[PDB]
């Protein structure tokens, strides 16, 4: 029904401010390590085509100001891992949650704790698009903001924010500094692919709508091969049987066979929503996973 | 640009589980007081027409099991539709906080909880008819809505019930319902809803700020626009509204009355299948304040 993020408290306690010269952004303080985007070591001129190895060589440990609230932390070591800087500090974060680093798959979702100057401003739910962008809400100073999921007590960090792209969507790395998608951290125009709609998520959302009593779109049936003929037309991800089975819990809770739901989806793709709306939206929503829907129902 | 909630850390530390008999729900633990919906004292039978005073008479402090991940209850009072449980431990995680009663059209974040444990956070608006379009399942009552002002949490909503259209109703933290609703499990009319016009304008400013300008067209008057809003169940626009949009008007160079012009056209002609900030409808749950904060 509602786009819902994870509670952010466990991550709020990890956010610090990282300054190198005049550039400032957010870092993530876990145990005795602060993780931040490596372009914090860039001046405005550097950003256009930086030689990061050369730039960092000129920096020493004491050129990195790490503030945790009103408390400067002391930097005792520094390495570059892909597109992230790792700063070793003398203090281990007393607020370090149980955590892992994971590299998510396109079509999965996650929560973003948007931060400025090391201070949380807001939290919202995002999806990793098939073209490995995210459609975020990020201003200058938001780099180093992180995306995460919470599995019980354990925070899985999956995204760190680095840049905007020409269509206004966003690109970033995993917490090992490897970009999602073909992007590089230099301030040049870069092509994000044709995006596609995450078909399995759209189905999860139609189940969510059914679960909530919104049933007008239901109808006919179809075949998996026949639906994908139509999905391909509309730039939908093709549906696999793995997808069918991932939708199993929702299929079961509703008594609606996936392929029947597909039939109605072909109808909506082919005919449109004739002005009607589904769960208060006038378009087909594809940033709720089957998992998300189960969580919220 | 998208729907952004406040960080929920300060509130997560206040959520407890309150059990009375078989019924369990969420309470809010601040200083030495736990606040929760008074229908925690109801059995399944009671809920059709409870006499809360009589029902509570029969409860003693030790019938209230409070658990923060057990707190000892030393006193209990009913204030309007909320129960106040006095406990012997003050919450060490109590943030700076106030209780406020929000106005319709204002927004707030909801920390949705089950069994005293946070599950998610999301942004809501108090509708003109004093409902909210939330996401609440059984067990979510006592979940709270709030705003954060610097270091200070302003609690404004506690969740009590669903209404026949699937929208939700609840109280301020003094237990006074927003709107005409009562905490009994009977069908209850929410008024006709209306669209929060100032919020729609704020979001059109948000769209223009983010490069989305196709809808910009003409001008109008305040009385002329309102003639069209009234038709479309939009709140009428006032000059206080015009002035509240000042920072946005200023940041874009677009006169509010010009934005009103474009908005009337969208209301008259629809969006011809186009979208604005990725939505195919006019969004009315971002305040001018909200749009500012996000830009
Ligand atoms: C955090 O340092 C910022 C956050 C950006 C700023 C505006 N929106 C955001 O999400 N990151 C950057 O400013 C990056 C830093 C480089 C070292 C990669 N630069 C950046 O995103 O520049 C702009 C906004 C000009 C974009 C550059 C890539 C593009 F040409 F494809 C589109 C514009
Ligand atoms: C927290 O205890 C729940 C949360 C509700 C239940 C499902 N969605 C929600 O938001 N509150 C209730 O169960 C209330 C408790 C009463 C003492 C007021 N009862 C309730 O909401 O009952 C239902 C869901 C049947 C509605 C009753 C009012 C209505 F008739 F107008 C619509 C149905």
């Amino acid at each position: 029904f509602r786009k819902m993020a994870f509670p952010s408290g466990k991550v709020e306690g990890c956010m610090v401010q990282v300054t190198c010269g005049t550039t400032t952004l957010n870092g993530l303080w876990l145990d005795d390590v602060v993780y931040c985007p490596r372009h914090v070591i860039c001046t405005s001129e550097d950003m256009l085509n930086p030689n990061y190895e050369d730039l960092l060589i000129r920096k020493s440990n004491h050129n990195f100001l790490v503030q945790a609230g009103n408390v400067q932390l002391r930097v005792i070591g520094h390495s570059m891992q892909n597109c992230v800087l790792k700063l070793k500090v003398d203090t281990a974060n007393p607020k370090t949650p149980k955590y892992k680093f994971v590299r998510i798959q396109p079509g999965q979702t996650f929560s973003v704790l948007a931060c400025y100057n090391g201070s949380p401003s807001g939290v919202y739910q995002c999806a990793m698009r098939p073209n490995f962008t995210i459609k975020g809400s990020f201003l200058n100073g938001s780099c180093g903001s992180v995306g995460f999921n919470i599995d019980y007590d354990c925070v899985s960090f999956c995204y760190m924010h680095h840049m905007e792209l020409p269509t206004g969507v966003h690109a970033g790395t995993d917490l090992e500094g490897n970009f999602y998608g073909p992007f590089v951290d230099r301030q040049t125009a870069q092509a994000a692919g044709t995006d596609t709609t995450i078909t399995v998520n759209v189905l999860a959302w139609l189940y969510a709508a059914v679960i909530n009593g919104d049933r007008w779109f239901l109808n006919f049936t179809t075949t998996l091969n026949d639906f994908n003929l139509v999905a391909m037309k509309y730039n939908y991800e093709p549906l696999t049987q793995d997808h069918v089975d991932i939708l199993g819990p929702l299929s079961a809770q509703t008594g609606i066979a996936v392929l029947d739901m597909c039939a109605s989806l072909k109808e909506l793709l082919q005919n449109g929503m004739n002005g009607r709306t589904i769960l208060g939206s006038a378009l087909l929503e594809d940033e709720f996973t089957p998992f998300d829907v189960v969580r919220q129902c």
